[PDB]
DNA sequence: CTCTTTTTTCTCG
DNA sequence: GCGAGAAACAAAGA
């Protein structure tokens, strides 16, 4: 998932598990807890969920008085709230059991990660990750954004995917953002003029906030959290190869940029 | 059966 | 440090 999807999951979790006391924690794939599963099990069992936050694409469980469980869903991670008697599913790896139900984490590719740290280690953790600003008008400063773009020869799509210029963009929204801003994914950032950088800046914020509003892009997913999204119906280019651009009518093309599938309109996004 | 396709971080030169 | 390619891992399609 990307920022919008993670935020959707965050909101659902906040509304449903905050105030819940963890009865037990079990794992069929303990190796995904980078800080040690048995240690996390011992530390969190019996503690209560106080809140759920997010930074970039990272989900943050606030548990007990000073515990912070950092979860990254990577490519296919999915959470679901199920009954205590719910049958096990092939790719379920961890479960946080409460008195009236359980939170199950599943990940087909096993990329997702869990890390238990303390409240005062959160900010340092993200500084070490070098995560850029949240995609909001208040946090995403266009001036710094512009100076970083003017300094680099990197291609705009790969640079945006780094999470350093701004946090939250993944393959879907980076493609949607560049199409909206009329910028070709291979454009070297030092070649972007001020007006283009301004449109890009605003497009990043607008696209992601719209995606959040629509519950993210859900393309399937069972009863998993954040699976009722409607943003997928607003996608203009991602996965639209062969279809016609809604603005000019040209056929959306798909190429490979820095190893990633890339969808764009050759007319609207001049190289 | 082989090759390709679908977030983060490291290896290699 | 930087770009290119790939690995972690699983499944579905050509
Ligand atoms: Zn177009």
């Amino acid at each position: 998932p990307e920022l919008p999807e993670v935020e959707t999951v965050r909101r659902e979790l906040e509304k449903r598990i905050v105030g819940q006391k963890i009865i037990s924690i079990e794992a069929t794939y303990p190796r995904m807890v980078l800080t040690g599963f048995e240690q996390l099990k011992k530390e969190l069992t019996g503690k209560t969920i106080q809140g759920i936050s997010r930074r970039g694409k990272y989900l943050i469980f606030e548990i007990g008085d000073d515990f912070r469980l950092i979860s990254h869903l990577r490519m296919e991670g999915k959470y679901r709230l199920a009954t205590l008697d719910a049958p096990r599913e092939k790719h379920d790896h961890l479960t946080m059991k409460f008195a009236d139900g359980q939170l199950i984490y599943a990940d087909v590719r096993k990329f997702g990660t869990w890390e238990l740290i303390s409240t005062d280690q959160v900010l340092p953790y993200f500084l070490k990750k070098k995560i850029g600003p949240e995609p909001t008008y208040e946090d995403f400063d266009e001036k710094l954004f512009r100076e970083k773009l003017r300094k680099s020869t990197k291609k705009i799509k790969p640079y945006l995917l780094e999470q350093t210029l701004v946090a939250g963009l993944g393959n879907i929204y980076v493609d949607e953002v560049l199409w909206l801003a009329k910028i070709h994914p291979e454009k070297e950032t030092n070649q972007l003029i001020e007006s283009s950088i301004h449109l890009l800046h605003d497009s990043i914020i607008e696209i992601l906030q719209k995606a959040i509003k629509l519950g993210g892009s859900s393309i399937r997913t069972y009863s998993a959290l954040g699976s009722t999204g409607k943003m997928q119906n607003e996608l203009q280019v991602y996965g639209k190869t062969g279809e016609k651009c809604s603005r000019c009518g040209a056929e959306i093309q798909k190429i490979k940029v820095a190893g990633r599938g890339t969808h764009f309109c050759p007319v609207c996004q001049q190289k």
